[PDB]
């Protein structure tokens, strides 16, 4: 369990970021880390095998916005990043889960293009696959993973922002609608802690949102949690030892800095560091400390 780092990947103030940097919960420090080939916002992170894979996003720059179909590999053995093979699609404002060792990209957008597909990656054939679409087209959705179940929560599908949320079953290759959240959230950090999926931050339309709600896969279930200090949309965030981490964000006012950790057994937040900069946007996972 020790030697485990937070690392956020890319994100998003005044233009798309190339950042790679690692936060370690056990002694407040910060690295900065090989930055990405290409500057993403918009994108996800998520580790298999030791290694961290930067998914999707979107290239915003003074001389124009690209979206990124790209998924590529870092690792921290070698402080080096690698192109892997790419997506069918630019995902921009993407969701990704990791089953059984392959990653899945969930929904985002192309230019005005709003997606409900899906695909599957197989790290050891380097290849990606599409899988059954979402029953609803989803950017700013929040993806995780609890129990071999993948989840797809929220979002705006082009004209609406959503409270819904559905449901992947992989060995029926189908999904299917779920509770729907309490909160209409597009942009909200997404991620399973213990026997819940919780929805923390957003946006619902009109305000970035403080708010968190938790669902209880066995019983079907939302329920809020204590709120975040900050009001956040466009977080970042992950699970480490049993908490939640928050990182970054918009307020309404300010790119934030403030990293928040969610203790579940107080239901209380704290503010634990501060990133380098402001940003929101970032794709953020867990893995080994780099050499
Ligand atoms: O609901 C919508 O229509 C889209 C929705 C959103 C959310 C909150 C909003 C908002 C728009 O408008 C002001 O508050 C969204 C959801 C997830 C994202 C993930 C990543 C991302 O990456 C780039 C990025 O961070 N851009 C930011 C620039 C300035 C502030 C907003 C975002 C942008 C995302 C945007
Ligand atoms: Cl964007
Ligand atoms: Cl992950």
């Amino acid at each position: 369990k020790v030697g485990r780092l937070i690392y956020t990947a890319g994100g998003y103030f005044r233009q798309s970021l190339s950042y790679l940097e690692a936060y370690n919960p056990s002694n407040g420090s910060w690295l900065r880390l090989a930055d990405l080939q290409v500057p993403r916002s918009g994108l996800a992170g998520c580790v298999v095998g030791g290694l961290l894979y930067a998914v999707g996003g979107r290239n915003n720059s003074p001389d124009g916005n690209t979206d990124s179909s790209a998924l590529d590999c870092y690792n921290p053995m070698t402080n080096q990043w690698s192109p892997c093979a790419s997506m069918s699609v630019p995902r921009n404002r993407i969701g990704v889960g990791v089953i059984d060792g392959h990653i899945y990209a969930v929904g985002g957008s192309h230019g005005c293009i709003h997606h409900s597909s899906v695909e599957r990656y197989e790290p050891e054939r380097d290849e990606w696959h599409l899988v059954a679409p979402m029953l609803t087209r989803r950017i700013g959705v929040g993806v995780a993973v609890l129990n071999r179940l993948l989840y797809a929560v929220g979002g705006f599908d082009g004209t609406n922002r959503l409270n819904s949320a559905e449901c992947y079953y992989p060995e029926r290759n189908e999904w299917r609608m779920i509770t729907p959240m309490n909160t209409i959230r597009s942009g909200a950090g997404v991620c399973v802690l213990h026997n819940c999926i919780y929805a923390a931050g957003g946006y619902d339309g009109q305000d970035q949102l403080n708010s968190v709600e938790r669902y209880d896969v066995e019983t079907e279930t939302w329920t809020f949690v204590a709120p975040m200090r900050h009001h956040r949309s466009a977080l970042g965030i992950t699970v480490h030892q049993g908490k939640i981490y928050v990182l970054g964000g918009y307020d309404g006012h300010t790119f934030l800095d403030s990293v928040e950790c969610y203790d579940p057994d107080s239901d209380t937040w704290s503010e634990v560091t501060r990133m380098t900069s402001g940003r929101s946007g970032v794709g953020v996972a867990v893995t080994m400390e780099p050499c």
